[PDB]
């Protein structure tokens, strides 16, 4: 359902609101309750925010692979338009999972490919750099050309108006398509095996792609910061921080996060929809990013969140560690726990190869009952955990939420 209220009709709060609590104020009283409020959660994000998502009911996709280049073909069924993109293949030498090997669905290449490949996953991606050359779906840029919009052009009413994360998004699920339609069969891919993933504003584009593409088993967005993982409503700017079990400095001061204008300046109000711009403060949004996180809360899916304590102060890991443990109230609410993951490395604005070692070892414990080396716990805490570290923030800012049991974090 869309008949929200109007940007300007919103009330503002500092609050981080209830993902309990329906926008008419009616109660989460049971998991079946919560299942129709992330519906609703779906749709306010499409509205406010992201644009009108395109599910591929009126799609029709087909594949050619020519070596490690696959072409991808879609067919808008309704309108008769065809266009076509590219993505990139990268296969294990070996192959250890029965029914195929799990596929990394990646947003651009450099995201650790041979760490995967090495581990027995293979890894598509669009063929993007992730910055000078963006996925062939949509240029990065607020005038919406490239594949996507030949098939869904940007237009006048907020449903004709689908930002670029979503047409990022859209050819993931295209390119899963053509992996159902016949492709993994002849990749050696198991297409159930899916993960996304994505860095920086490719990190908001996998956040985007796993809330909105449920088919998708782990969603995996690193460094996502502003407009993708990040509260809206927290600051860690002059924060400071003991890094030094990771490695780090034993006294790192946050310097400056990406706020709310940034987001929309002329080199990223593209990646959102035109609804977006009528905001003006953080404390207008009726949702913060744990509600976001919290569209991937599903018994046969799994979210696993990557950051970095130093060196990208912008994306705001505090705040992606704080939109986490608001999540963490969901995914017990609705008894998975452990389908909800982080990693917070020391540094590295990318998908690094531990970042890789760790998924798989995850993964395959989740999906596939293999025994882990590591200590799973590690993936269920961060260094921001440590008492030194916390903000007072951190066990106050869900207390006026329905759900908030003792001994969550």
């Amino acid at each position: 359902s869309y008949n929200f209220p109007a940007v300007n009709q919103l009330k503002s709060s500092k609050d981080i609101p209830d993902p309990f609590i329906f926008m008419d104020g009616s109660k989460v009283e049971s998991t079946d309750d919560w299942w129709k409020r992330q519906s609703e959660i779906s749709c306010m994000y499409e509205y406010y925010m992201y644009g009108k998502w395109i599910d591929g009911s009126d799609d029709e996709t087909t594949y050619s692979i020519s070596g490690n280049s696959m072409t991808i073909n879609v067919k808008r069924k309704s309108t008769g338009k065809t266009a076509s993109f590219k993505a990139v293949i990268n296969l294990p030498k070996n192959v250890r999972h029965e029914g195929g090997a799990p596929v990394i669905l990646g947003m651009h290449k450099g995201i650790s490919e041979s760490t995967a490949t090495s581990n027995g996953y293979a890894v598509i991606t669009y063929d993007s750099d992730g910055m000078f050359s963006a996925p062939g779906t949509a240029q990065d840029n607020n005038q919406h050309k490239g594949a996507f919009y030949d098939l869904y052009p940007y237009g006048r009413n907020w449903d004709e108006q689908t930002g670029d994360l979503m047409a990022w998004s859209w050819g993931i699920s295209r390119i899963l398509d053509a992996l159902y339609n016949g492709a993994a069969k002849e990749l050696n891919i198991n297409p159930d095996s899916s993960i996304v993933t994505g860095v920086s504003r490719y990190g908001k584009a996998a956040s985007v792609c796993g809330a909105f593409d449920t088919r998708i088993k782990m969603c995996a967005p690193s460094c996502s910061g502003a407009g993708g993982l990040a509260l809206y409503r927290y600051s860690s700017v002059g924060k400071t921080y003991d890094f030094s079990s990771k490695g780090g400095s034993s006294s790192y001061t946050y310097k400056e996060n990406e706020p709310l204008g940034s987001l929309q300046a002329s080199g990223e109000q593209g990646w959102f929809n035109g609804r977006f711009m009528e905001f003006r403060n953080a404390e207008q949004f009726p949702m913060d990013q744990h509600m976001l996180g919290a569209l991937c809360c599903d018994p046969d899916r799994y979210l696993f969140i990557i950051g970095s304590c130093e060196s990208e102060d912008w994306v705001n890991a505090p705040s992606v560690w704080m939109a986490y443990l608001g999540m963490k109230h969901v995914w017990d609410y609705v008894g998975i726990s452990d389908h909800l993951a982080i990693n917070i490395h020391k540094s590295g604005h990318a998908v690094i190869a531990e970042d890789i070692e760790k998924m798989v070892q995850y993964f395959d414990y989740h999906v596939y009952g293999i025994q882990p080396k590591m200590n799973l716990e590690e993936l269920q805490t961060s260094v921001f955990a440590l008492p030194k570290n916390k903000d007072s923030f951190a066990d106050t800012f869900a207390s006026k939420w329905l759900y908030d049991p003792a001994f969550l974090y």
